[PDB]
């Protein structure tokens, strides 16, 4: 047992190293929907800037959460990052709805491990799922949405216009 | 199917590049699982947790810059899995760098297979990106890593722990 | 024989003069395109900018490779500059269709001389060719690549909306 | 006919086409001139500079009248830019002759488009031809001049001493 | 075996400390040449002042390549440093050919060190004679040759006025 | 005999020249040091970087010597500069020790080099010597013998430890 461990489960220990994992693979998403929109016949430069940015920003969740495991003298244990679901994106639109599950998803994972935090009687790990992940997840989730409105009542993604003129407006 | 800007890229270098864009974010991830062993509580050696940091984001950057070769050159990027390292406890400070100094020569080769295929493909575009932004970044590589790895020895590493603690402040920090 | 004159040989001295001739002659193109857009009946200002910008970074191409003839103790001969193949470029897309074929004519021309290059075995000009020529040909085509898909996605060119947004959104 | 045409003779607007190419050939004289004092048997930078800045100086000339072109709706057309006369320049003095006798022809060639324009009772033609042209040319021609003056007093081309010494201390 | 040693061959290995040796006998030469032109019987402080300053250059030369033999994990093995083949080097004109010349020799020493980098199929060596020494190379050898053709043309050697000029005004 | 000499022995010109090719044998034992100890089975930066200071102010006195000659009308003659007697420096405490016994040797020239100077009633040169060489080799003298005794002290060679804080305390 670690010299620093206190009120920390085992099953919460676990959790951890499942949710870092998660986080990842959203990195690995947003990195692989960047270069789609960076390809010649694509060429939405501020929609690959958008992703990119993403991508690492879920790469600080995952190391704010190897941290996490450490100062709790949790043990990681990483696996696999398991490549995305799509090579091909298919357009601004499909790539903003496919983002907003992948951002619902986490947020369902983070929800399970704060009930498991709560069952555990862990505040600690509570708060920290609270602080540093919940509102974050909230923030995405409507800017996600949002992006998806604008796209769909602009008529994407049969107006290629409607892509164009998003990447330079919204994104840009 | 072909690219409007594809021009004497070779169907066998695009495939190579896909490889080559996986062992990239497989060292990222290697040198990721190091920093954070040295941040453990019964490790505590902070130096090598912030040395081997920078080396992932780094190996980020080297993934990232061949993807978007690979569009600059019509190919089509494929990512695969990025299988986890070998080792979840890297040991020591010596071992630890020892296993970067295999990895970054076990990268080396890969490179050097890469430029033998763009040389024998007759695509000197690819040959001159593979000489200047990866081959001499990993003969810098290979000769800090194994100046590291010289020094813990000399040191009295891995079974002197003031060896590594001294290392650590004043080669890392 | 020039007295600075070494692993030059004669061949690679005549195709450095054709490729001096046919960087002059991309220049011309690009001016060519560049006052189309002037026209009081196009008035395509950022379309005729970019093509300027275009017209004068070729003149540079050549004055490099002229430096090098001399470098190398070859001897420079011009030939006359041949007008380019259109007066009138129908269109902002059209121009960036025909400037994506151009700059795959001159790269493949630059890798020709490559091939020469590596045939005589001059490192020298081999590298000279891969630092100032072979990245800046691919960089050129990448670009009128998602220029040309940007356009097309817009509806140009029977769309004069989309090649005025584009005007003024991407080369503006 | 273009919406903006007004008093613009297609005479004139034909003329204006070949004065064009006229200062792009012009440019190219230059051009070769510039590059022959950079061979390593030659080796006079100052001169080199000095006429590779009227080459660039002649290219803003032809650029002007395409713009003139279009300002007064006339069309655009292009034909070959003809290699100059020489390859080899022979000397400082030579080059500087042979630059006096094409400035005093392209001269000759726009007094003959002023007295079109004069004849075609064209004021704004006239105008910009006596604003932007004739001054430039009568200054071009007097300090070519001053200069084959110079070389001549100092023994070239025979002296090599006083081209070295004319390159430094006049074109330096 | 150096732990870092990857793709470097014996013959590659060798052929690194024969260029060093020649690089720091080039530094010798160079010096040499400098301390004849600050005889009091000679007195060019420019043609010493060049000299020193490329006696100097040829000193880094060398000492990148010995970082080069450490880097690939090759072992340099000094040679002794021949002096020059001459005390006395007669005028700025022949310490000029005769620096040519060197520069000549060195040049097809890395040739030759880049074809046996070539034929090993080591093309981080390769790579790295193009970047850091053969465009010198061509650099150097283009210089000299301008510098012996303005003193030939100047009058010199004989013409003592020639050598003391050219020192003040391309040298000074 | 040059129009400045003055007071300037024969056997004092000729000791000169001797004098230079030990200063330059000097800055190649200290260059063969410095790269010893960047070898990445050595890899000690600071022993480098001292070492490679040591080889360019060794330079630095065959310069002045040199300059020397040049001012007293006495006449430069160069010899080959021999290879240093290790290859291996074998450690920092033998690689300090070694510099030790080379300071004492140089200065052993430098002391006969005044007897000469004083035998031949030759102020200027004895105040030469005694200003610029000789309480230089007593400072470097000193400085080399408070290392080899901070290194003995330490546990050197034995101890990698003691010479790897030496480089970080004393020489970085
Ligand atoms: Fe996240
Ligand atoms: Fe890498
Ligand atoms: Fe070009
Ligand atoms: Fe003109
Ligand atoms: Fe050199
Ligand atoms: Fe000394
Ligand atoms: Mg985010
Ligand atoms: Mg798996
Ligand atoms: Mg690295
Ligand atoms: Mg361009
Ligand atoms: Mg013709
Ligand atoms: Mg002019
Ligand atoms: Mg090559
Ligand atoms: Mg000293
Ligand atoms: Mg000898």
């Amino acid at each position: 047992t670690s010299q620093v461990r206190q009120n920390y489960h085992q099953d919460s220990e676990e959790a951890i190293n499942r949710q870092i994992n998660l986080e990842l693979y959203a990195s690995y998403v947003y990195l692989s929907m960047s270069y789609y929109f960076d390809r010649d016949d694509v060429a939405l430069k501020n929609f690959a800037c958008y992703f990119l940015h993403q991508s690492h920003e879920e790469r600080c969740h995952a190391e704010k959460l190897m941290k996490l495991q450490n100062q709790r003298g949790g043990r990681i244990f990483l696996q696999d990052i398991q490549k995305p679901d799509e090579d091909d994106w298919e357009s601004g639109l499909n790539a903003m709805e496919e983002a907003l599950e992948l951002e619902k998803n986490v947020n369902q994972s983070l929800l399970e491990l704060h009930k498991l935090a709560t069952d555990k009687n862990d505040p600690h790990l509570a708060d920290f799922i609270e602080t540093h992940y919940l509102n974050e997840q909230v923030c995405a989730i409507k800017e996600l949405g949002d992006h998806v409105t604008n796209l769909r009542k602009m008529g994407a993604p049969e107006s290629g216009l409607a892509e164009y003129l998003f990447d330079k407006h919204t994104l840009g």
